[PDB]
C-alpha cells in the first residue's frame, strides 16, 4: 500500500558523505532520481519504519519535508530518501553558528514553522510531529525552513479517575494534537531570543522544571506584547487552552506585515 | 492458558483450591467491568467472593499477588476457583464494617481525629508491606471503595484487581508527553492515599462536585488540590502537600507516612 512510485531500489541512490547518526543508523547526503537527498538507512523496529513511510507518503506542502521514496527489498536494505536541505538545522544557526538575525527572518522562519504545522494538523487523517524542536527545523538558504524528521510521528487517533496520580492520567490519556503547540511555543522563544530553553539545565531536569514545577523561559523586551502572548498561552499547562496553529500562523503573518510595513 | 492455569495450580498452595460449587453467593457487594463481588458463604465461613465475567492472564496475575499477602492491614486471601476460564472466582475474608466510601460518604458518619488516623494509619501499613516486598506490589487502584473496615476501627486495603508486581528530546516535549515517558512507580499509590486522607479528614470526596475525569483533568493539567483548611492539623497538612506533589520524586515513601502519623497518635 505505498504507491509504487515511491518504492526505491539501493541502486538508484547514490551514497555521499555521512551527515548524521543515532540508534537507527546512519543519515547520508546522496543523490537520487535527479535530485541532491537525505538518506535515512536503517541497521518492533520495522512497525516503526512502515509507520515513519505511511506517513511520509501523505506529505506535499512547501513548509514540510519532501519526501522521495523508501526501499522495501528486504530488511538489511531498508532507507528513506527525502530532499536535502543545504542550509542546516535552525539549532545551530542559533545556537552553534550565532548568525545574528534581523526579527523579520526570525518570523520568517517561525511562520514556515506554523504553516507546515497548520498543514499536518488539518489533513483528513492529522499528523502530529511529535517530536518538533529546532534540530528538526531545517532552512533553505533564502531564510525560509521546513518541519523535517518524522521519526517520532504518529497519526491522530479518533470511578478510579478521581484518584489517579496525575502521570497516570496522563498515560491513560489520547496523544494529541495541542503537544505539537507546546513545543512549537519552546521554539518560538527559542527563535527569538537565540537561546536553547533553560540552557543550564539537561534536558530531563528542564522537562520536570517544566511539567512539575510550572517554570517556564523568562519573557522579556527581547518579545513584543503580540508575540509574549502567543507564547503564553502555547505552552499553558492544560492542551486545551492552547492555540490552534490556525490562529498562530494568522497572528504571526499579521506581526510579519507590520514589521515589514514598518 | 490451559498451560498457564496448570502452572498456577501447580504453585499454588493446596488449601487455596476450590470448586464454584462449594461457593453460596448471597448479595452484590462490589462491581467492576471484571465482574462482580458478592457477600457469601464457603466451608461454612461468610466471605467475600470476587466472580470473573486478554481474562485469563489477569486472573493468573491476580490470584499470584493475592497468595503473597500476609499483613493485617491487606486483604486475606482465602482461595480462588481455577478449574475452567468460564468458573473463575476470588475468595477473601468477608468485613462486616464496609468500605471507607460508604461510612464517610453513604452512611455519613462522623469520626474523631483518632479514628480517622488509625484507619489511616492502617492503610499506610498496608501500603508499606506492599510496596517493601522483595517483589514489590503496587495497588494502582486505591480509594474509599477499596480501604475496607473492621467495627474494631481497623483497616484493610482490598481488590487487588488492577494490581502489578513493580518492574528524546525532553527539552522540547510538553508536559503531558513528558509524563507519557515514566511508567506507573510506587510514589502514584501515595499520591491515591493523599486523596484518601483528605477524603477521611473532610468526609468529602474529592472534587465532589466533579465527574472523575474532570477532577483528574483538574488536578493534572491546572494543577488545582482539594481545598486545605486551616482546621486541619500541621502534620496532616504537611503530609497532604507533600503526599499529592505534582513531581512524584517529591512524595514521600509510605514508611515515611507511616512514621509521622504515628507521631500523630502519641500527641491526639
Ligand atoms: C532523511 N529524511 S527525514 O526523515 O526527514 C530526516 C531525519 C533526520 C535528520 C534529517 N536531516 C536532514 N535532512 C535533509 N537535509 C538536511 N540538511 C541538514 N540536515 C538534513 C532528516
Ligand atoms: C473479593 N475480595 S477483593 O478482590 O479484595 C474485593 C474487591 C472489591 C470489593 C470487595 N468488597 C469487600 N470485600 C470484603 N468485605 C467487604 N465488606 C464490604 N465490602 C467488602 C472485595
Amino acid at each position: 500500500g505505498l504507491p509504487s512510485h515511491f518504492h526505491l531500489q539501493l541502486s538508484e541512490i547514490e551514497f555521499h558523505e555521512i551527515i548524521g547518526s543515532g540508534s537507527f543508523g546512519k543519515v547520508y547526503k546522496g543523490r537520487c532520481r535527479n535530485k541532491i537527498v537525505a538518506i535515512k538507512r536503517y541497521r518492533s523496529d520495522v512497525d516503526m519504519f512502515c509507520r515513519e513511510v505511511s506517513i511520509l507518503c501523505q506529505l506535499n506542502h512547501p513548509c514540510v519535508i519532501q519526501f522521495v521514496g523508501a526501499c522495501l527489498n528486504d530488511p538489511s536494505q531498508f532507507a528513506i530518501v527525502t530532499q536535502y536541505i543545504s542550509g542546516g538545522s535552525l539549532f545551530s544557526l542559533l545556537h552553534e553558528q550565532k548568525r545574528i538575525l534581523d526579527l523579520q527572518s526570525k518570523l520568517i522562519i517561525a511562520v514556515d514553522v506554523a504553516k507546515g504545522m497548520e498543514y499536518l494538523h488539518n489533513l483528513t487523517q492529522p499528523i502530529i510531529h511529535r517530536d518538533l524542536n529546532s534540530h528538526n527545523i531545517l532552512l533553505y538558504e533564502d531564510g525560509h525552513a521546513v518541519v523535517a524528521d518524522f521519526g517520532e510521528s504518529r497519526f491522530l487517533q479518533s470511578g478510579n479517575l478521581r484518584w489517579m496520580a496525575p502521570e497516570v492520567f496522563t498515560q491513560c490519556t489520547r496523544y494529541t494534537i495541542k503537544a505539537d503547540v507546546f513545543s512549537y511555543a519552546l521554539c518560538l522563544w527559542e527563535i527569538l531570543t537565540g537561546e536553547i530553553p533553560f540552557a543550564h539545565l539537561k534536558p530531563a531536569a528542564a522537562d520536570m522544571d517544566m511539567a512539575y514545577h510550572h517554570i517556564r523561559p523568562p519573557i522579556g523586551y527581547s518579545i513584543p506584547k503580540p508575540i509574549s502572548s502567543l507564547l503564553i498561552r502555547g505552552w499553558n499547562a492544560c492542551p486545551e487552552g492552547r492555540p490552534e496553529f490556525s490562529e498562530v500562523v494568522m497572528k504571526l503573518e499579521e506581526c510579519l506585515c507590520n514589521i515589514e510595513l514598518m
